[PDB]
């Protein structure tokens, strides 16, 4: 759409995507709305999430880009900084966002954060347990979850 600067803007966002992604991400608006954008990102390589493909939604207002957008996991998920429900804890998601984010860096955001956990925000108590106290029982964890991000 682009009766909006939100939507134009979002638009300029998708355009930037299709001609130029970062490495291992995608993300496209929905058919009939704009304002929600599946992504998928690949997971870092080097890191437990390596071959990774997660889903995730991302959600805007007409606020967008003075707001961040809500960004959620679809795919199963096992990480110290994502909740049950797929929410994420991420710093320019809630502390310090910037209108100068868009959709390809919050996706490589979240990338960094899959090999980065923030030990601030322990989402999911189990997985900063194991993070914290015992790496090979997470990779296992994060293996799993790997093995069924390739399944939708």
């Amino acid at each position: 759409h682009m009766s909006t600067p939100a939507r134009r803007r979002l638009m300029r966002d998708f355009k930037r995507l299709q001609e130029d992604p970062p490495a291992g991400v995608s993300g496209a608006p929905s058919e009939n709305n704009i304002m929600v954008w599946n992504a998928v990102i690949f997971g870092p390589e080097g890191t437990p999430f390596e071959d990774g493909t997660f889903k995730l939604t991302i959600e805007f207002t007409e606020e967008y880009p003075n707001k961040p957008p809500t960004v959620r996991f679809v795919s199963k998920m096992f990480h110290p900084n994502v909740y049950a429900d797929g929410s994420i804890c991420l710093d320019i998601l809630q502390n310090r966002w910037s209108p100068t984010y868009d959709v390809s860096s919050i996706l490589t955001s979240i990338q960094s954060l899959l090999d980065e956990p923030n030990p601030n925000s322990p989402a999911n108590s189990q997985a900063a347990q194991l993070y914290q106290e015992n790496k090979r029982e997470y990779e296992k964890r994060v293996s799993a979850i790997v093995e069924q991000s390739w399944r939708d």
